[PDB]
């Protein structure tokens, strides 16, 4: 009875939140919201952002390449001492731990350069949905995603690692999960998606995940401050939940029990 009224208002609240997410988003794919399991409405104190929101005094970002064919000429990755990340079908072909150096605002090439993938934004329609076995909100794809494909970036506030430590003291276990050290080549900065984030803010942990982190440099060449991209590790089917390994944010208190469901589940998130 109280329940029935709450369900009815919940439906309206989730619709209004979906509409707001779609106004805020700057990428091609749609964002959907669904809760067929319980009465949870939209989270409070969460603001959708498309890119890193740096703290006061933190600056994010120029030479580019001059290729007429960035796929076959000596291009931005070459200049940085690395391989081109991508094959002709937009799939990442370099191993985890290798940085992605995409072409940038200073390169001569246009949008359809095969070295401009992360920067084009998420192409897939995705749904924030309520999980059925106690893992809160999660994210699923509504369409099939090819192996080794760009899905979404991890974004949040960009703060110092010192700030994240201090913030973490007042965070519960969930809040700590929103801290993402940018430790590719430096211990200086941390992404905090707790309050400001994109759809990656709702992606759950798995012990056999279907997404994998890569560091990305576009206009930014300072390796203290990589952008973080999530690429698929395998073919992901329509309707499938997206997951990454929270322990693999980089290659560097109650223990939360892992409910990922994998046969090889490690039992705990932390
Ligand atoms: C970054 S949040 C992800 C979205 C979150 N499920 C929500 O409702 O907003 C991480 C938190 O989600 C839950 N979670 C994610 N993966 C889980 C898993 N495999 N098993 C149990 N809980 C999980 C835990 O509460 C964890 O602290
Ligand atoms: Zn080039
Ligand atoms: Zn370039
Ligand atoms: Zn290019
Ligand atoms: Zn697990």
């Amino acid at each position: 009875a109280e329940y029935i009224v709450k369900k009815a208002k919940q439906r309206i609240a989730l619709q209004r939140w979906q509409d707001e997410l779609n106004r805020r988003k700057n990428h091609k794919g749609m964002i959907f919201v669904e809760n067929t399991v319980d009465l949870e409405g939209p989270p409070s104190d969460f603001y959708y952002i498309n890119e890193y929101k740096p703290a006061p005094g933190i600056s994010l970002v120029t030479f580019g390449c001059s290729c007429t064919d960035c796929f076959f000429q000596k291009c931005c990755p070459a200049e940085a001492g690395v391989l081109l990340a991508y094959n002709k079908n937009q799939q990442i072909k370099i191993p985890p731990g290798t940085p992605i150096y995409e072409c940038n605002s200073r390169c001569q090439c246009g949008p359809d350069c095969p070295n401009r993938i992360v920067q084009k934004g998420t192409q897939y329609s995705l749904c924030i949905f309520r999980t059925s076995n106690g893992r809160g909100w999660g994210v699923k794809t509504l369409v099939k995603i090819k192996r080794m494909s760009f899905v979404m970036e991890y974004v949040g506030e960009v703060i110092t690692s010192e700030e994240a430590e201090r913030r973490g003291q007042f965070y519960d276990n969930k809040g700590i999960t929103y801290l993402f050290d940018l430790d590719y080549e430096s211990d200086e900065f941390t992404v905090d998606a707790a309050r400001y984030g994109n759809v990656s803010h709702f992606v759950n942990h798995s012990c056999d995940p279907n997404l994998q982190v890569f560091n990305v440099f576009i206009d930014n060449l300072d390796t203290r401050l990589p952008r973080i991209a999530l690429f698929s590790t395998r073919t992901i089917n329509a309707g499938e939940e997206l997951t990454f390994d929270y322990q693999m944010k980089g290659s560097g208190r109650v223990r939360t029990v892992c409910k990922c469901g994998a046969v090889t589940c490690r039992g705990y998130l932390n």
